[PDB]
């Protein structure tokens, strides 16, 4: 792919965007980077230290209007069009009904990370282990592959006190694995937030593609909503389809915290390809066919790269965070739109790309 310098005049709708919510988000990133290991430098090449230079300028400033907010970026960053067109989908934090006590209704456990689910690197990777696996099972025999979604759903983790709570819908819980976070609501009104902690290690397989490939759904209409309808209409076939996704997500109690280790901001956080991009950088996203997140107007806004996902692959691929709960989910479920991606580089970093 290529990235090419443009002017802020070239960013359609830039002049009409109000990026004020990015300033508290940038403050959370700066706080994090001052007390944690730095973000991985993306293949594009912007370092966390280069990002910090922009974050520190924001810290020093005072923004008190949409115009002052835009001016901050115009003064302190340089925009570049990313050329692979780009493509956006959306994600959200679902609300999931749960119980602290299992029974015939509340039957689907939500698990914390098992102590035998170890990170893998050179120090412990066994001979012949798939070098793409980031997790494995520590046993007496060394390290082996961790069980897959099917084996876990069939009960291999039971009776160990690993459950956070029990859900009553396997499909709703599946979609929580896909989103990577949830707000758990208990029958007494208590709320617990959970977010990704680790995973079994297996590749993610999208069930939407499985259903399209099998001719079960129409590619012209496919959405979260039609996938959920198909699954609701085929209860006896649900396990076979869900278990095609061998990946299984383990959670911890904690917008939700995500891969950039800071809370997401509804409508302003973007998930990006973790190999290519560095977290925390601003992206201006222009998706003129996407109108239902702007009350009929085209989507054109500055966002921060604050998460990643297995399905998010490519230099101009993104997942827009729509927020938390039911309506956020309805909004997210149909996002599937062409988009132009522009990255804003801190001005010291920008020179080598010019």
């Amino acid at each position: 792919f290529s990235i090419d310098e443009v002017s802020f005049r070239d960013l359609p709708g830039w002049g009409q965007d109000d990026p004020r919510k990015l300033f508290p988000a940038m403050a959370t990133i700066l706080s994090h980077l001052r007390n944690a290991k730095p973000y991985r430098t993306g293949a594009l090449g912007i370092t966390a230290a280069e990002l910090v230079s922009l974050l520190e300028l924001a810290e020093r400033g005072q923004v008190n209007s949409p115009e002052q907010a835009r001016q901050f970026f115009e003064t302190n960053s340089v925009p570049f069009r990313i050329s692979p067109s780009g493509f956006v989908t959306a994600f959200y934090e679902p609300e999931l009904e749960v119980s602290a006590t299992p029974d015939d209704v509340w039957r689907y456990p939500i698990y914390r990370r098992p102590p035998e689910l170890v990170d893998i690197d050179n120090d412990n990777r066994p001979d012949g282990f798939d070098p793409s696996y980031a997790f494995g099972k520590a046993d007496e025999e060394g390290i082996s592959y961790f069980p897959d979604r099917r084996a876990i759903d069939e009960g291999c983790l039971r009776g160990r006190g690993l459950e956070i709570a029990w859900a009553r819908s396997k499909v709703d819980l599946f979609f929580v694995h896909v989103q990577g976070a949830a707000r758990l609501v208990f029958p007494d009104g208590a709320i617990k937030r959970i977010t990704y902690a680790a995973k079994a290690g297996h590749v993610f397989s999208p069930i939407g593609r499985l259903l399209l490939d099998r001719g079960e759904l129409d590619p012209k209409t496919i959405s979260m909503q039609t996938i959920r309808q198909w699954l609701a209409d085929h209860p006896d076939e649900v396990d076979g389809v869900l278990w095609h996704n061998r990946s299984y997500i383990f959670f911890r109690e904690a917008g939700p915290i995500a891969a950039a280790k800071v809370p997401l901001v509804a409508g302003r956080a973007l998930a990006v390809d973790r190999l290519i991009h560095t977290f925390g950088l601003p992206f201006f996203i222009h998706a003129p066919t996407l109108t239902h997140l702007d009350d009929g107007k085209p989507f054109a806004r500055l966002m921060l790269a604050l998460d990643t996902g297995s399905a998010i692959v490519g230099p101009a691929r993104g997942d827009i965070f729509t927020g938390s709960g039911f309506e956020a989910g309805e909004l997210a479920g149909t996002v599937r739109n062409e988009a132009d991606f522009y990255i804003l580089l801190p001005r010291i970093a920008a020179e080598r790309y010019r």
